[PDB]
C-alpha cells in the first residue's frame, strides 16, 4: 500500500524514485514520562489529517527509567502506533530509543527480531536501531553493535530501511561516511540537530558525508536548544529546511508532546484525542505544523 522505501548510494527513495517525507516524533514511551497519553490511533490520525503528516516514530526507551528494560509494556505502546500508522497509510519508524544501545544487544536483537517478524511485510515500517550514541567511537562502539543487528533484521525483512545512528548525538554523519555499513540493502544514517545549538558547521558535516556516498535520515530534529529547551530558532530552522529540501532528507520533529518545554508541539493539556487547535500548538508546534504541511 505504501511505496517501499530503498537506498541507492546518497539517496533515499521512495518506489523508486526521489523524494522525502516529513512528520513527527513522539516523546520518549517511558512509563511515568508523561508522552505515553499520546501513543494512540487518534493522535496518529489527527497527524495525518490536519498536519499532512507522512511519518510518526515511536520513541520507545530503553535503558531509562520506566523503560523498556524494566517495564514490559512499552513494547505494546510501540505496536499501538504502528498499527496505527499503517491503518492511516503513514510510514512508521521504530525507534531503539537508548543512548547505550551496545549495552543490551541482545534485547535490541530480540525485539527487533519480532518486529520484522510481524511488520517485515509492510511498507510502512522503518527500523531504528540506535537513536543517540554519544561521544564514542564509529568503528569500535556503534559500528560492529549496528552490523549484528542488521545482520538478524535482514534474515527476516530483507528490505525495510533500517536507520542507524551515528557518534556524538548522532552529528557525526561524516565519520560513518569514513567507514560506511557495505553488503546489506537500504540502510541509511541518522542526522539529528536542534536549531538553536547547530547550524553551518552541522550542515558542512552533513554535506560530507553526502558527498562521500552515504544515505541520510533526520529521525528527530528540533526547532529549540539539544537540551529541548529555550525560544524557537526560526531562521536556522528555515535553512535547515532548504537543507533537507535540497538534499531529499526525510526528517521527523521532536516532540508531539505536552511537556512545559521549548520543544513540546503541544501547550500542556492538549487533548490526547487530538483535534488541536491553533492555540494548543506552542511556538515549536505551530512552525513544525507549517513544515510538514507544506512538504513536497
Amino acid at each position: 500500500m505504501v511505496a517501499p522505501i530503498t537506498t541507492s548510494g546518497n539517496k533515499v527513495l521512495f518506489g523508486g524514485q526521489q523524494g522525502s517525507i516529513a512528520g513527527n516524533s513522539f516523546f520518549w514511551s517511558n512509563t511515568g514520562w508523561g508522552g505515553e497519553k499520546y501513543y494512540n490511533a487518534q493522535t496518529v490520525a489527527w497527524l495525518k489529517s490536519d498536519w499532512k503528516s507522512s511519518l510518526v516514530r515511536a520513541a520507545m526507551g530503553v535503558d531509562e527509567s520506566g523503560g523498556y528494560i524494566t517495564d514490559s509494556y512499552n513494547k505494546t505502546r510501540v505496536t499501538t502506533v504502528v498499527d496505527a500508522a499503517i491503518a492511516n497509510n503513514m510510514y512508521v519508524i521504530i525507534d531503539w530509543h537508548s543512548h547505550h544501545a551496545e549495552q543490551y544487544q541482545s534485547q535490541a536483537i530480540a525485539f527487533f527480531k519480532e518486529m520484522a517478524t510481524k511488520y517485515g511485510n509492510n511498507n510502512n515500517v522503518i527500523y531504528e536501531i540506535y537513536n543517540e550514541p554519544l561521544q564514542v567511537s564509529w568503528s569500535s562502539v556503534i559500528k560492529p553493535y549496528a552490523t549484528a543487528v542488521i545482520a538478524e533484521i535482514r534474515k527476516i525483512d530483507p528490505d525495510n530501511l533500517i536507520v542507524v545512528g551515528t557518534p556524538t548525538w548522532s552529528q557525526d554523519v561524516d565519520v560513518a561516511a569514513n567507514d560506511p555499513i557495505t553488503g546489506y540493502a537500504n540502510i541509511a544514517y541518522t542526522l539529528h540537530f536542534y536549531a538553536g545549538t547547530h547550524g553551518q558547521s552541522l550542515r558542512n558535516k552533513a554535506s560530507t558525508a553526502l558527498s562521500k556516498g552515504i544515505p541520510l535520515f533526520v529521525t528527530e530534529w528540533g526547532s529549540v536548544n539539544a537540551d529541548g529547551g529555550g525560544s524557537v530558532a526560526t531562521a536556522e530552522t528555515n535553512s535547515w529546511v532548504s537543507f533537507m529540501k535540497t538534499n531529499n532528507i526525510s526528517n521527523a520533529n521532536w516532540a508531539l508532546n505536552d511537556k512545559a518545554e521549548g520543544a513540546s508541539a503541544l501547550v500542556s493539556g492538549a487533548s490526547a484525542n487530538g483535534g488541536w487547535t491553533s492555540s494548543q500548538l506552542t511556538a515549536s508546534g505551530t512552525l513544525a505544523k507549517s513544515i510538514i504541511s507544506g512538504w513536497p
